[PDB]
């Protein structure tokens, strides 16, 4: 398979994995502003929520709805202390071990670089240089060649024994670049994708941590806006006004009525002086109770038109759209009370009728009862 | 059963349903700010969530959390507009609707007051004041009784005329009396209630608008926090670098290795002069490479410690605490390389050591190659 051991084996390779040390630490000191501002935003609607802030259903369940959205609240400023002791912590952390690996990995590789080049090149050019000088030098002995001979066997000592000296070196050299390519620089580019790898399953986990932390749909939020629901859904409007007619309420104040004062002297006295002006009032009784009962159908139908716009409305208006009805019902409210006047007007005159009509029968076709004074 | 109609029908009752709708208008005006502080909490959080805000899984999962938390802040924007146009500009009509009926009720009530002690109590009295006045100045007729007959009669004619009148203003009254007080004040109260349990229902669906709008686990927020947990779990900590490697991958760098230069003249060359140059260099290569063996096992045994130590700390790490390892990974990584150069630098020497053994067997019980000079 490929690997940063065998796919970046070379001093370019190099380069490109430097490139990515930084581009990574360039993204996760992005993902640090990036949670730290999420910090700052549950924090301030943490604030912004908590602003925001009698046996009746809605005053009780009012106070809930209230009360769990100041838990909301305290629940949004938790989100943002573990989201800052937690994973941006821990999100700080991975960036400052990356800050060593960036050096230590380029350090240990140069390292690796110096070692080759002085084993490899460096140690075998002096081996070299010498080698000539001491073949050269031996060439010179050879060329004076008594003496000739002893300085001519010292110069091949020494070349002979330098000529080993460089065979070791270049066997030393030989095993140094096998060990380098083969184990050393992909030992080392394995251990830095293992260890980025491992750096890897720390940031998903990390970000996983956010996430949880973080998430406005997690079981403790789903928890209060159930609360505030079951709340609003308590709410019984038909119901509300129960608990302030047990306290508040009290027996009708219905005043003592008018009954006929017998200090002034109930009956209509029917004699030969006031049998025309009763027969007179009866006439305009009766002419002004039409008038009245003319006036009650004008109110019904004045009634009736508005129940039944009101109706046709009800079922052409969505539930919550019903706020816009409350203008028709409190003019219906008005004909309502107006027909109900006219209902006790009419009445009225009815009841006075009913006097005159009753007692001008009760004499019938007899003589107006005549005036007697004594 | 109990109602505005039976319990609060009469003038201490008024008192108490006028301080209600004061009451209740005091709670909807606390239900508006508190509302309205939601829309500048959702809003100004859409504004901080705004501000938080390569073909690796990571960063094509970052980028999908980060634009998925933006499409968040974009939701709770649309959360505070709807709020506004919605349950808040319906809960400041149905403010504006009870402004009305506070007046209509109480000028209502007082026009019915009104009535009933014209005709219940001021007609009356102004007809018995006239009833007393007749009655005397008939008085004085009979005590003054030719034309004391005349007059007398004229006092009687309208003394009378005016009991008659006096009566049917009686019958009157008693029947406004009646409609008063079983049908006009009682019907009155029983539509102010009717309308008020017909504006809890209203309140009640403009109290669960607001909680359906300004809901954090409403279906449309777990579709994104699906969205965002489903690109972390995307991420494959192994396959991080695989597409890293397809595009800045290359073949290992590895330079021309030292072969013995034939220009200088890879066989240790041994003649009677070398022999005891070779026998004491395999001496000395053999010192170095028992020390280099025991650098090796020093090495070994501190890996062995440092990796026996790491996988006790795995085992007892919860998953999201293994950041905190990162520290000992690297401590591991220099032991490993430490021991990959020590078995580089043990290996040299048995590759020198290997070279000095072969040769001088080579030769065995032979006599060292004398030095020819032509």
């Amino acid at each position: 398979g490929m690997g940063f051991s065998s796919e970046l084996c070379s001093p370019q390779g190099h380069g490109v994995l430097q490139q990515m040390q930084e581009a990574e630490l360039r993204l996760l000191e992005g993902m640090r502003k990036w949670m730290a501002q999420r910090v700052k935003s549950d924090r301030e609607y943490a604030g912004l929520l908590h602003h925001m802030s009698p046996d009746s259903p809605i005053s009780q369940s009012w106070a809930e709805i209230t009360s769990q959205t100041e838990g909301l609240s305290r629940l949004l400023r938790q989100h943002a202390e573990d989201l800052n002791s937690g994973p941006l912590s821990k999100l700080s952390l991975l960036i400052r071990e990356r800050q060593q690996l960036r050096k230590t990995y380029s350090e240990q590789w140069q390292q690796l670089q110096q070692e080759l080049t002085k084993t490899h090149s460096q140690d075998i050019e002096k081996l070299k240089s010498q080698y000539r000088a001491l073949a050269r030098d031996s060439a010179q002995a050879k060329r004076k060649y008594d003496k000739a001979k002893d300085k001519y066997v010292r110069s091949l000592w020494k070349l002979f024994a330098h000529h080993n000296r460089y065979v070791l070196g270049v066997r030393a050299a030989q095993l140094h670049h096998q060990h380098h390519h083969q184990l050393l620089l992909p030992g080392l580019l394995r251990s830095l994708q293992d260890l980025h790898e491992e750096m890897a399953c720390i940031l998903k986990e990390i970000l996983q941590e956010y996430l949880e932390i973080s998430s406005l749909v997690q079981d403790e939020v789903v928890a209060i806006h159930r609360e505030m629901a079951a709340a609003a859904a308590r709410i019984q409007p038909e119901a509300e006004y129960q608990g302030f007619l047990r306290q508040y309420g009290s027996a009708p104040d219905v005043p003592p009525c008018v009954t006929f004062d017998e200090s002034l002297l109930g009956e209509l006295q029917l004699n030969e002086l006031t049998v025309e002006s009763v027969q007179h009032t009866l006439t305009s009784v009766t002419d002004e109770l039409a008038v009245a009962t003319e006036m009650v159908f004008r109110r019904q139908e004045m009634v009736t038109q508005l129940q039944q716009e009101l109706r046709n409305e009800e079922e052409n208006t969505h539930p919550r759209e019903r706020v816009q009805l409350l203008g028709k019902r409190q003019v219906l409210q008005e004909a309502l009370q107006g027909l109900q006047v006219a209902l006790c007007s009419q009445a009225k005159l009815q009841a006075q009728q009913e006097l005159l009509q009753t007692k001008l029968e009760h004499l019938g076709p007899g003589e107006p009862p005549p005036v007697l004074l004594l």
